[PDB]
């Protein structure tokens, strides 16, 4: 019963909150990565994949803020990175936690009923 | 009569002054919601989807043109007899055309609506954001033809604004449209309060012999990258305890509270946004 309901909650969270969050997060990440890589003149990080990975490192608490220096207008680079950090890390990821708490609050009976139907199947 | 079209009721509610007591709630009245849904499902869903597709194509072409910008120095850059250079230049022309299109669309909005300088910067955030993206694109063009490399700075701010503006089209889908209304309400209320207090604390504790370097080192703590030995211990521990362990968790808690109380208000605001979209499509 307990693990069953926990798995049902995981399913519900993956289908609603993770989905909505991943769409908005991927849009922001691609936009800010296309901006940063365009600003970069050349070097190791002059590819879309490398810059996307560098900006995704921020989501997992491993962002550098100085991962490259092959650019002009350091102010432009710093402002872009700070905007990306404030929009994703400090806002969107905490909002995901807050929306996950609301979902937990509202899907107890639904999650127990779904588990019971699964066991009936 | 005088509901669908006339001062029609729908055009009165949608284009209200943002001081109206129940601007978001008057659309819940029985006939109006069902009329707006009818207009949506009949013709405004298809028109809006076409607009979204066109905007996605525009952003893809702009991203491709900016990605393959030449690095030679002191524009303008002479076109070579290469197919790739012919694709890049046509993409750039399309990007500038879209920027001009959005600039003129913002001017037309500010003219026909005449915002009162408070609802200008308190409501209609989408119009201002698209207009500012267009402004960045036009400034980029002006700098580009002035032989200035700062054109790239204006262009990359236009690109990040244009990709972040794709969140406008989340309206037209209820779940994503309400999530985007909830993102707006978090940004205006919780992020603002937290950022004011957080910036005060950061500047105080920061005040590596330069202010910028120490501010960056102390901001690294917020993103889970703080060193604690980057170059004193009591100051760093006080800053960590007051920002990382207290204020950032308090932000999460307050965000949870907001989400709990804005559920109904977030749906009403999304419905009003879609009504505005349906009226704009009808008029144009
Ligand atoms: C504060 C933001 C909140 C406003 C907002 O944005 O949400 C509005 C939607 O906006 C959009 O288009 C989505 C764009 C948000 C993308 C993320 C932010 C990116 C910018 Br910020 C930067 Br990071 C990119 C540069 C990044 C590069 C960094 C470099 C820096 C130099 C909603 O407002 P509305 O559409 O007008 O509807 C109103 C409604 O009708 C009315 O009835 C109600 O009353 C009002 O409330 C409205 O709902
Ligand atoms: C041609 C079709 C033009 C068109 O139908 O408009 C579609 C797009 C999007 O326009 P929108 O009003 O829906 O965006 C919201 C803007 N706001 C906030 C001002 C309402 O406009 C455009 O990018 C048109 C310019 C893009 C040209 C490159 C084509 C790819
Ligand atoms: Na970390």
């Amino acid at each position: 019963q307990q693990m069953g309901i926990y798995a049902v909650m995981i399913e519900k969270m993956i289908l609603r909150d993770l989905c909505r969050f991943m769409f908005v997060y991927l849009v922001f990440l691609f936009g800010f990565s296309t901006a940063v890589v365009t600003l970069i003149e050349d070097g190791k990080y002059n590819s879309l994949y490398s810059t996307c990975l560098e900006l995704f490192k921020f989501t997992i608490g491993m962002g550098d803020l100085e991962f490259t220096e092959n650019y002009d207008f350091k102010a432009v680079f710093i402002i872009l990175l700070l905007a990306y950090v404030i929009l994703t890390y400090i806002l969107l990821l905490n909002m995901l936690i807050a929306l996950m708490g609301e979902t937990v609050n509202k899907i107890a009976q639904e999650s127990k009923n779904i588990w019971k139907l699964q066991r009936a199947i």
